[PDB]
């Protein structure tokens, strides 16, 4: 709608010299650019060059994160180059990194901020959002960035990160994304005294404000681009996460990532696993370090799996067991137990254990999953035990980032000789053992999972996801694991692929959307396939010339 | 999202010397402005007094129509103050007179104008409309206006003036209705030779080009809008209109008003004249001057509502007669009978009437309705024959504008001696007899449907519109009338009361379209009242203020 | 700049139909604009012909100042066509109906509004308005609307009509001119009791609260613009008209429009008038009916005239007697005689005159110059007294508009039996007397001398305006008629030449203030007629097409 300098201004629209000649004369550019007329495989090899020369990983995230504020059609060519030697950079582990120092390395804003001070006046702020068609939020109050802790409004880092991801991913339109970050104060005394510090200096407010405060949000969001936009909940605290979960998934079309969302890409990995173990469903023992969000939406995700396997919801739940920081979840301890996490909270058995290696050793799980965010609480003596208990031991360590991780791939495929089935949620190159076998192990993030759902709900114009949604999809990203790959301990398809398999996801995640009477995207598609690919947004150059033809 | 004098410049925005002095020199209007705050009361008042001192109506249709080009708050705040003596100004039958002229008054032109010479880039016409949220159109290519003909792009005016209806009746928002104009040329001769004509210079396309632009248009607003955008076909020549809407009423929301619109004001005021004459079902006898969009539409409707009254499909078809410009619709004339016609073509009766007076005392039709849009067919000697064959003779002079009326209320009163029940399309006022006696005459125009019923389809994201709706409509219109007025001679409700009308069809159809699973709007609210009237778009002044508030 | 919707919107931009397919398809107003392509001559005939069906003057001038709100190049090309038709229109003596009733008929405001309720912010107002580059502006109090009187805010008409003069006349750029009305209250009771009215409802400010908002003005205007910005006061009351004009003329480049540009109109006048007489300087005998603003403005200039052909300052003072509402300025008299009419107060004659025609058959004046604003007090018996006295009587009835005229044509000719030499402020068509003879009278008023002296000002770069540039104006009008022209008694040029007359006035200006070192635009022109002739604005349409070129 508009011409000259604006054209260049807006990342969205700018091409740089791409603008060819005809572009530039019609709509006002010329001598605002050099002579040369480029093209994006030559902005491409000017990044990939300059990249090169950079050492640290901070650096890169600086210098590409700042090209999708300069030219966002580039932003995702060089994504799409190598998504995998970049997605440490944009995303897991770095992107931890960039919220943490986020006051320090700030040049522009990115994505809606919204206050308690605000509270009252949401709506004129959600209006003040330049594009008109959202159809896609990801929003946090930075209470729990990864396994990082609270970060206030140093987490916006996280949303923004997430929806690179639905785009360059699952070719959600980056117009049609908001990250949103709710500021309500925070905890984190360090920041408090930090004069770079982006957010309200106070403590969290705790009390039914913030809860209004969601509530107006939720409604001002909704009011302005439709009942359907899908909602995404991401790093929210323990106790705020499934309280929202609950009374929004219903009257919203929304969900939360760090407890469905991690609990597909868990479920995935037990399958591929399972592929290459063939254990009987009955000696199947799970033992989780950590019992929250992760935790619990993976235990509720597993126990579906095995109801539609034979094994009653009863039975299969007591095939799980937790350890949090308090020690094992049985009934009658000290610590407390809420609704969710009864379900597996078993009789204490002949002796209560201690440390996690305990736990190991008594119950003797066929299964380790670890979801603290507390650093390496898989210590070797709890791996070597996994090992001597079991042939093929199964090790999840999926807290985010490495540091927090619960043990790296280089210990838990030597501890084991190579034995385990790894996992985690931060990635570890290959590892090559003292007799000359080497492991590639896989990636258990939910990345793999919410550009897929997210692209298969926007589609079909769902209202409520349920939480079948994501074991479909836990289903339909295992499926796609070729024999060969898992030899090589690959228990995810390949990195390097997510953007195929995201949209083979939500093709079958559309397909079950329409099955299952809860697509309202009218008429249904006759080839499910087809409808996905040609609504993808694509990272090559649109012409921007008016048209222009001769009247006969 | 702009301030200065551009918000001055749109309509939309400008208030004049309404614009309050906090806002004034927020937006940066401080200056541009006489020092005078004035309230919209004070603008109306300048108004009125103006329209006073003027003489034609077309003068001030000029200057009324101006105002929504200047101040569309102000324009609809006027048409709201005394709706019934502006109507004939804004609409039938000064528009006529209007569009006639359209050339020769044009000043600024209102909505979007698609030619066959835009074909294949019709798209890129649609993307040069301002407004982002359309979700009503009324299209036309000016072939049949009103009973005037052919008029071509001069048919622009037809558009416009039925969208101010949709927001002085129904409270529909202004800044979503889209008037189009599809030029495809004209066979009008007169316009070819003026100077002054503002389409194509050509004879009317009716070649399968033109049918391929109609679809490339519907594609292309549907595109942009929505599948679920409103589209009402008006004034388009009696073979395009069947055809456009047999081919596009199960695939696009539309819908057309010379058919449908037209067939249910009619039954409307049938049902209103049955109950004063309490005819015995069996004994009714239809007569159709005219057999085209109007007669069929309406012969449909009425049939609806004899089988849904006992009788079957088959026998109250043969209780309605049409009689065109080759005369009585008789099996086996040389004279065509398309597939809409053959249900009401009978075999020829005694005698074959040359006249429609023939035709009167042959078949001696308790009702004759006119909709042939050639003038005073409904002779005195019709009238005189139709007052010594019933008592209570029904006639209905539905063709516009006053000139193509099949005759006048002084004419069907007096030639009745008060008897006949009387409403036409355009407005008569009413008649005194030699006896002292006064008859107000009802106005049967589709300006009592369309607004309500669109308000109701667009609320209920309705996409397909069935017959039944208009039927309901009907009813819903009928239902109104108190029996007080029904004496007056009334068949309709008071035309000074069309808001209050149209928001009752409002709600009836939309408790209809959510009945019958028609409606998809979610989720449904359970007070249909309650949900119409919060809705409706209000002439009061906003305020255009940004919102400033402390941080506590 | 601006693309799409915009352009139609701004009547700068503007061109209705006449925007050309591809500047249509290259600015985003495909579809926005009927399919034909009209040229501005059609549309300058749908405006004529849209003319002649109008009646009142009223009724015409609110019609074509609406143009100026549509289409700014086709206002001026419609003037163009016929100003000698329009001009009364558009300018005296309707634009004085027009101000009467300014805020009965108000549509758009335009020009800045400056109240003394903005006193310290009138620099923010000046930064409101659009245009950033300002050459010309045209500003009144409205305190002496013509012969009006007192109308406030209602005298913005005023300075409207005025620029249009500028642009239709001599070409100066109408985005260059700003009209300008300061607000300070009215001391017209019935407009304080006027609903409709657009000022501050209060009395006049008389106190220095006037002088400081004049002065804020004056630097806000120049400060935004630049020191050479003309400044053109405009019917400002006697008392400030002059105060101010003393206060600036030498710290601004600012004149007084009704004390020198009336000034100059006159002499001209009297100067054809000599031509035809030729009376010997010595006996030249003139009489002002007044002795304000006007008055001393011509007396001054007639002196400059006399000095400059022999007589001394003191001889040709003592030629000229004035007569104002208390009667003969004499010195000693009760009434008041200030500074500048000193000068030109003479001892009191052998008998006090009581009326006007008294003072003629006393002082025996060859030449009577009606400027008192007060109706015809140029009675049948004054016409008559200077029949007698001279054989060729000069009668200058100036006051505006027609009502205030002290006589009419009419009068002057036939009580003078066509020995008489006539010149009015408002237009009077020709008088053919009982035996035959036709008398054109001339039209003394300033539109003759301000466009051109602008229009060589603003060229000149020029930094202050003498008395003297008046003089050479006056000079320069004169010298342009023809011998036949007089004859008819003509003392000015054809009105209907006045494009041409005010171009040439503009050369001579302009080679005069070169010549006498008063322009500042470097290089001096070598042929001051090809450089003013180059700068004029046209209202032929210009090309909106962006510059699109192939590259080698
Ligand atoms: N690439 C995309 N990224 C985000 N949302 C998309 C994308 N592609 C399509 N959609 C959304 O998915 C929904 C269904 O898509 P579809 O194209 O069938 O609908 P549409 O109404 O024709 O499109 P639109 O409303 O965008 O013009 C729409 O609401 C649309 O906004
Ligand atoms: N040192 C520890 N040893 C064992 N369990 C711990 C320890 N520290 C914390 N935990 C447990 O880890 C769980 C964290 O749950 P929370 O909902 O906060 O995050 P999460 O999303 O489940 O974890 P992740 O960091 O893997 O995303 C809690 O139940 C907590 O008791
Ligand atoms: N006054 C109106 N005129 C025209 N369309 C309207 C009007 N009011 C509401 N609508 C439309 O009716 C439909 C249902 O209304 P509702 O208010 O329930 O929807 P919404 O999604 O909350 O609104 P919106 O999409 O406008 O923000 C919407 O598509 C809306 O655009
Ligand atoms: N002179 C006439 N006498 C009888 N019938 C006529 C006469 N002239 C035209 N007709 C008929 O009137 C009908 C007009 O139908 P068409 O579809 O063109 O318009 P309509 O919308 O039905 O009429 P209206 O002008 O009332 O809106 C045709 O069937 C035509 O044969
Ligand atoms: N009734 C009257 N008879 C004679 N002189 C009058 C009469 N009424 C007013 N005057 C004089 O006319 C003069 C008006 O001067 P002022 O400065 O107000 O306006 P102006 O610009 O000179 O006049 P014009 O109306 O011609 O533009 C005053 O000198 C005043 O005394
Ligand atoms: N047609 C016009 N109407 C009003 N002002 C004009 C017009 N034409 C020229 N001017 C002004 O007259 C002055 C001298 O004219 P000239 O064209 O020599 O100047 P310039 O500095 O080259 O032009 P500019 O500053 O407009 O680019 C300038 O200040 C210019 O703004
Ligand atoms: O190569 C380019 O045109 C852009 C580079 C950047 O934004 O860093
Ligand atoms: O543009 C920058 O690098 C920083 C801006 C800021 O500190 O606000
Ligand atoms: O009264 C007003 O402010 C506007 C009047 C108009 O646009 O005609
Ligand atoms: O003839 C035109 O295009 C414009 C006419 C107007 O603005 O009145
Ligand atoms: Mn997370
Ligand atoms: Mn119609
Ligand atoms: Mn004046």
């Amino acid at each position: 709608k508009e011409k000259g300098k604006p054209l260049m201004l807006n990342p969205r629209t700018n091409k740089g010299m791409a603008f060819t000649l005809q572009e530039r004369q019609m709509l006002g550019l010329q001598g605002l650019l050099p002579p040369k007329i480029e093209t994006q495989d030559i902005q491409a090899l000017r990044f990939h060059r300059n990249l090169k020369k950079m050492t640290s990983p901070l650096e890169k995230y600086i210098y590409i994160m700042g090209i999708q504020e300069r030219n966002e059609k580039l932003f995702y060519r060089i994504l799409q180059d190598d998504i995998e030697s970049l997605m440490p950079i944009v995303y897991t582990p770095t992107v931890g990194l960039a919220c943490s120092q986020y006051g320090h390395i700030f040049r522009r804003p990115k994505g809606l901020f919204i206050s308690i001070s605000d509270r009252g006046h949401v709506r004129s702020i959600v209006d003040n959002w330049p594009e008109n068609h959202v159809k896609a939020v990801v929003v946090t109050d930075g209470e729990r960035i990864l396994g990082l802790g609270d970060l206030g409004v140093y987490g916006m880092g996280i949303p923004v990160g997430k929806l690179c991801l639905y785009t360059a991913c699952a070719g959600i339109r980056p117009d049609r994304c908001l990250p949103v970050c709710i500021d309500v104060g925070t905890d984190n005394i360090a920041l408090l005294k930090d004069p770079f510090y982006m957010g309200l200096y106070q403590k969290r407010d705790r009390t039914q404000q913030y809860d209004d405060l969601i509530d107006e949000f939720m409604k001002a969001i909704t009011d302005r681009y439709g009942r359907n936009t899908l909602i995404q909940f991401e790093d929210f605290g323990n106790h705020n996460a499934f309280r929202f979960l609950r009374k929004y998934r219903e009257k919203y079309c929304t969900f939360n990532d760090d407890i469905q969302g991690t609990a597909a890409v868990a479920l995935a990995g037990l399958l591929a696993a399972q592929k290459v173990i063939s254990k009987p469903i009955s000696e199947h023992k799970i033992l989780f370090l950590g019992a929250g969000e992760a935790a619990l939406g993976i235990a509720n995700l597993i126990v579906m799996s095995m109801v539609e396997n034979g094994l009653s919801e009863q039975e299969a739940q007591k095939k799980i067991w937790m350890f949090d920081k308090y020690g094992l979840l049985v009934k009658g301890r000290k610590a407390k137990i809420d609704s969710y996490q009864e379900p597996f909270t078993h009789s204490a058995p002949e002796s209560i254990p201690d440390t996690f290696e305990d736990a190991v050793n008594i119950l003797k799980p066929s299964t380790i999953i670890g979801v603290a965010g507390a650093g390496r609480l898989f210590t070797p003596d709890v791996i070597r035990a996994m090992a001597s208990i079991n042939e093929r031991p199964v090790i999840f360590a999926l807290s985010n980032p490495t540091a927090q991780a619960e043990c790296t791939a280089e210990e838990a495929y030597t501890l084991t000789e190579g034995r385990c089935l790894f996992a985690s949620g931060s990635p570890f190159g290959p590892v090559k053992l003292t007799d000359g076998r080497v492991f590639t192990p896989g990636q258990g993030n939910n990345v793999y999972i919410f550009p897929g759902v997210a692209l298969a709900v926007i589609l079909c114009n769902t209202r409520h996801i349920s939480d079948s949604v994501f074991l479909e999809a836990a289903k339909a990203l295992t499926s796609q694991l070729t024999d060969e790959e898992l030899a090589q301990g690959r228990l995810y398809p390949p990195l390097a692929n997510i953007q195929e398999v995201s949209i083979n996801i939500a093709i079958k995640v559309t397909e079950y959307l329409y099955a299952n009477k809860m697509a309202f995207r009218y008429p249904e598609p006759e080839d499910k396939a087809k409808y996905v690919k040609e609504r993808t947004w694509r990272s090559e150059y649109d012409s921007l010339l008016p048209d222009v033809y001769e009247w006969p």
